[PDB]
């Protein structure tokens, strides 16, 4: 965890407040020791641009998608961004106006989807995209910062959308999730190989997951992956079809407005066969709770153990991130939240081998667990988590794993942005088996999820650091800086200080070089 | 919390062997130092025999009543036990067999008073209790049995549980099935005329059953200045099998209960001084419940602090002394398929506007528990987790009663189950989620009793008393612990030259 701070001060305002981009890299001031080890570039991707003239952006989602890099080589730091120059991006700045509608934020004049890539970035082949969760991706280059193109899904696969969230396994398949209008789609997207095609050309639909609701299928962020499956959670935020596809210019709406809460189906979690392609039919079952990212999935006898983060409630979490709610005094950004889901860690155990024998007892048999898996006459399967980490609006979010080596596998730790009220203000490591917490924060210091870097002769799973992109705009302090963390105890091993402001920014990479 | 021991040697089989009662009573054998300003008995009760000749007892809960007491003065202790002389135990003793059915075994018709679970004052009275209409008045300082008493005699009810609640002045509340509903029972203090206050019981309020036919099991429940919280869960008692001849179909308590799959745990508070069930459907997920923590106010809200098993198959099914008495490896395997032990807080708001409908109601500061107001007016409820280990239940719950019990509080003592085996004590500081462990090899403790010092202004400023069965060779057989209540460090002890069975409850008598 928790924090031990308040923001009386109102610097969290800075996070969104509009900036410019540079024109070539900045010096960083380097205090602390930068890594010798530690060559590439700290990719990341947030909103940057929170207005077009007069007209106001609404929501955390619809500022204009900005590209931030951080660069390290032999202990020096420079920092660079650049807008993406998206379709949404390009047509604000020729027609001066918010041309295309953003997640909350309607246009004034069917009507063109957003490519506003402002979530994440990630590597396909030897190309890297920054994205949202629309059917739009954008080519980016990872040096410059320039935007090489627009990549519609649609033109490949049969999906809608896709999350900002693919998994990627360490010989560059991409594996992701995405709505189709009705099913779910796992879309897979192969290495490169030797012709030097281009891996999009090759993607394809592997299996599919089933919709609670033929007209109403679920918002979906991310998804879990082991070696041998899949794992999708289905929650009870739904978008509403008769409103998504009616004609927007009429109704004047946005995506915000296609959301509904289903107060009746709790959550269901399903599993496929990745290796065989094939959806499992068991019937997971437990209450409502939002999910925006899963940490880690893994298999341990005949076991899935699925860590994520939840929000108990099914209250869309969304319906309290608009600026002008987070915006607001300090006292009134806690009173505001105090009605939201609240958030917690929580550690579900899906068992595999379901024998009738057992019906009406628990089949989670491990001996390291108080998850449990009821079977129940009818087949469903209702499932209580064990909760790893809990805090009173105290969220352990933007979580982060040492992914290369241990995503899909059995794991010990993870990494974490700590949310005070929706206001990042700290960074947070758990350790899954123990339920031990560390925690970094300073006063008026507002983080970004940390992102973790393995040292090159590592042992152990948390041999690195944790970078993370820290606005600290007390009036004693440069603007902002790029955070270094030992990732052992969360002890501060350097920071590289810029003289600009910095907005928040959602997810990003490292990038060895 | 959680044990970090094995129990290979078997030691625990102890807790389940009969015993044979004392003449009068012994020397317990001090080490360290008993404090001077402890004075008074503790009282506890437990199965003491566990076959009628060669006829055994099925069950944890069938073994005959036997009270037990440690008496503390100017530093010395003194330990004695009898065995309770109830209708079921004097019909065995003259009749040399199984007389009487009870929980687990049906005897080859009348209701079983064999009153192992609790102790409890009444006016100046105490009585032994186990769950049926049946108490049985006790004398505290000799151990006699003074008398049968039928709660049908003078109240509604079919039955009331071993966790009455206790105020202050002397004033009892308890809950029953009433076979339909459950009823509250009052029974007021000793007044001027010195009746007995039995005779003055009254019914204040009901709670509603959520199926006509089948009414759920109830152990416990909470109790505030303000308001009473009754916790119904999927537990439920067959009443055709219950009602039906049990000597043509050869049945007992436990061939009673089925559980409901769909119902989840229902939550039912009234209004204690207006005497008025208040009508707010309070739902969550299955879990068997036995004991109520406390319970307390803050703002618009009750807290209500539990001790969980996560499941609906009916925990009961895991005691059966056959099971109890297994080999380590095939106790822990046993346990695997059980509902798991959890601590948890739920928050249950009063006030529900409905325009809050899709909300989370618990605007309090200091918690993550969850509840929504849902368009059919139920109101679904998350808790917080306070505690939970694989396998590790914190268990027989006692805080300090007198000055926290219905009000704000931090500290509650716990027993450690180990795959169902007592095997450690415990402390959680309920604010911060901190936990104490006490706990030594081969050694198997009973519910921990907090006593204050007299004089304390602090909530943990005391002691906590154990009764410890110690099997291994190199120890006497059995021994008092008493704690510090602080930090669970070791105070004292007085040992036993005799065994002493598995004991569930009791009370600490100041004199
Ligand atoms: C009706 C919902 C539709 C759903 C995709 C449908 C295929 C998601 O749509 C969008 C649109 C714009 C922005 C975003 C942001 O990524 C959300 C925050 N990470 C999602
Ligand atoms: C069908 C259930 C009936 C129910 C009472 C219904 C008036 C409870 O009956 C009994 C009978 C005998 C022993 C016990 C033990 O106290 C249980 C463990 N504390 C309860
Ligand atoms: C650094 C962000 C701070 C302000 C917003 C925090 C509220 C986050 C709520 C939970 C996560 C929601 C998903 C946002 C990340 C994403 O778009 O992938
Ligand atoms: C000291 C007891 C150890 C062996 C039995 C432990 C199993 C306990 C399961 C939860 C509590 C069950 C109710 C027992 C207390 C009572 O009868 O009032
Ligand atoms: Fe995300
Ligand atoms: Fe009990
Ligand atoms: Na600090
Ligand atoms: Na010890």
């Amino acid at each position: 965890m928790s924090s031990q701070v308040e923001h009386p001060a109102g610097g969290y305002k800075k996070l969104f407040e509009t900036v410019e981009e540079l024109s070539s890299p900045l010096t960083a001031h380097v205090t602390g020791r930068i890594p010798l080890w530690l060559t590439g570039s700290l990719l990341r991707c947030g909103p940057g641009l929170f207005e077009v003239g007069s007209e106001p952006f609404y929501h955390l989602f619809d500022g204009q998608a900005l590209l931030h890099k951080f660069d390290f080589k032999e202990g020096h730091v420079t920092y660079h961004r650049r807008f993406i120059r998206t379709d949404a991006y390009v047509r604000a700045m020729t027609e001066k106006r918010i041309v295309i509608t953003e997640f909350g934020t309607c246009a004034f004049p069917g009507v063109e989807v957003t490519d506003n890539a402002l979530v994440n970035i990630y590597p396909v082949g030897e190309d890297y995209y920054a994205c949202t969760e629309t059917n739009f991706i954008t080519k980016v280059n990872p040096e410059t910062l320039e935007t090489i193109k627009q990549v519609d899904l649609c033109n490949y696969v049969s999906v809608n959308g896709a999350t900002a969230h693919p998994h990627i396994e360490n010989d560059g398949t991409v594996y992701n999730i995405g709505n189709c209008f009705i099913a779910y789609n796992i879309v897979k997207i192969p290495p490169l190989q030797a012709d030097k095609e281009d891996p999009i050309s090759k993607s394809e639909i592997v299996v599919q997951f089933p919709c609670s609701d033929r007209f109403k299928p679920s918002y979906v962020h991310s998804f879990g992956l082991t070696p041998n499956y899949i794992v999708f959670v289905e929650t009870p935020v739904k978008i509403n079809l008769f409103k998504f596809l009616s004609s927007w210019s009429l109704w004047g709406a946005n995506y915000m407005d296609c959301f509904e809460s289903n107060e009746t189906m709790g959550v269901w979690l399903h599993i496929a066969d990745k290796k065989r392609k094939k959806y499992i039919n068991n019937k997971y079952r437990t209450s409502p709770f939002n999910l925006f990212h899963h940490i880690n999935t893994y298999e341990d006898h005949e076991f899935l153990i699925v860590d994520l983060c939840c929000w108990k409630g099914f209250e869309f979490v969304y319906n309290y991130l608009y600026l002008a709610n987070l915006r607001e005094n300090w006292e009134e950004v806690k009173k505001n939240a105090r009605k939201a889901p609240q958030p917690e860690v929580r550690r579900y155990v899906l068992p595999l081998n379901i024998d009738k024998a057992d019906t009406g007892k628990n089949l989670v048999t491990l001996p390291n667990t108080t998850a449990t898996a009821i079977l129940c006459s009818d087949e469903t399967i209702w499932l209580e988590p064990e909760v790893l980490f809990s805090g009173p609006r105290q969220a352990f979010e933007f979580p982060q794993i040492n992914y290369q080596k241990y995503g899909g596998k059995p794991y010990t730790y993870a990494y974490g942005l700590g949310l005070n009220h929706f206001v990042p203000d700290r960074l947070c490591k758990l350790n899954v088996k123990t339920k031990e917490t560390w925690v970094w924060q300073e006063p008026d210091s507002y983080p970004s999820e940390p992102i973790f870097v393995s040292h090159p002769d590592a042992l152990e799973e948390d041999d690195g650091v944790v970078l993370s992109v820290v606005v600290s705009p007390g009036a004693g302090q440069k603007p902002a800086y790029l955070l270094i963390l030992n990732a052992k105890d969360l002890s501060e091993v350097a920071r590289a200080e810029v003289e600009i402001n910095i907005p928040v920014t959602f997810h990003g990479l490292f990038k060895k070089s």
